[PDB]
């Protein structure tokens, strides 16, 4: 267990293993901690009921929420106030349609964020996902905007931004990174996580602000 | 123990607890690791023997190694491929003489990363601390091109960015960052500490060449 003892997150975004967002989810529960997840709609809805299961300890909500309307989710987080108490972080993780791409998050963080401020009463973190530029800026402001505006609750706000991971010409650019990164090598949901587990942990309390890049170094370069 | 289980470090730029890189010292002994020590010279000699003891364990090696010469250096690496074998990272802490300013580490880490590559045969980090121009700059790319320059071989290059800490007008900077820091707050050695683990560990595998600010949001700002 341990790292993430006795604490319990929000897994957004998770659809089919293969999705960065169970790689993060993953990571967490082996922290020993607990997780809701959420889902789009409704083929997506088996999936991840599917996935929560594969996964031993109390089993974990799995509560509706498409994160482009309100009620979805501001009920679902008014569920959570009322059958869980509080929670410590959420993992705002979409990453679909067009390769996360417009896409989204981009203006389902503040709503998401918003939400997060009346469930997490004594503080944690509300991590955002960036796979691998308009819609990069915004939501890299939206970050430091939003990571001083929930600092003194005791919320943090952090991102990843995270490089190509295997098949989640491409071919061509897989093999650039294995070439050029520092690492010469692409990335996996397993780094993604593991990065995660520590943003999310007591380890990462002075880090607010800060977007790490899960990339082998390629961020480096130009 | 756990997370660094197994794993010996180098530690420099300790002295006096008061100092960064005790801070540090403990956060990775904490985690169940091995660590060397070294001093400037002759009166930081006796603080460091003084501060290994005071940790429990297999006591670890004390060596000296003041940082602007080879000798001292390049010896005192090469006593650890010949007594240790080999090490999972160093921690590159100067943080001394005029609050660490000009002043030093900013021509002390090639070299030092130099030493690190022969004694660091499976991989592992390389960290750098910034305690809050010229030679921020210069730090700043040696890491960007260390990180790209060591790769390949497993050795992963992060640096600190960590902001001023409990009396380590001033009076005023203090204020100031208990004011505006997004975590209305400043920082402890221990926020530094257990980021380094991190960075240190397995789940920073992917985390190369990257730059954590430990110093409560205030990076953010203007």
């Amino acid at each position: 267990m341990e790292l993430l003892q006795g604490k319990t997150f929000v897994v957004m975004g998770v659809a089919n293993q293969r999705s960065i967002a169970w790689g993060i989810a993953r990571s967490l529960h082996n922290a020993g901690a607990k997780l809701i997840f959420t889902y789009a709609g409704e083929r997506l809805e088996r999936n991840v009921r599917e996935l929560a299961d594969t996964l031993e300890g109390q089993e974990s909500l799995v509560l509706p929420c498409d994160v482009t309307n309100d009620e979805e989710l501001t009920a679902c987080f008014e569920t959570i106030k009322q059958e869980v108490g509080t929670i410590h972080g959420v993992a705002h993780c979409i990453a679909f349609a067009n390769r996360d791409d417009q896409n989204i998050s981009a203006f389902s963080l503040t709503a998401v964020a918003r939400e997060a401020k009346k469930v997490m009463t004594e503080g944690g973190n509300i991590l955002t996902l960036t796979y691998l530029g308009v819609a990069k800026a915004s939501l890299e402001a939206s970050v430091k905007y939003l990571a001083n505006d929930l600092g003194q609750h005791g919320i943090r706000v952090n991102a990843i931004s995270a490089g190509p991971i295997r098949t989640l010409d491409f071919n061509s650019i897989l093999r650039e990174i294995e070439e050029r990164a520092p690492l010469r090598r692409t990335t996996t949901q397993e780094e993604v996580g593991d990065t995660a587990v520590f943003l999310f942990s007591d380890l990462a309390r002075g880090v607010t602000g800060e977007n790490i890049h899960v990339d082998s170094g390629y961020h480096i370069l130009g």
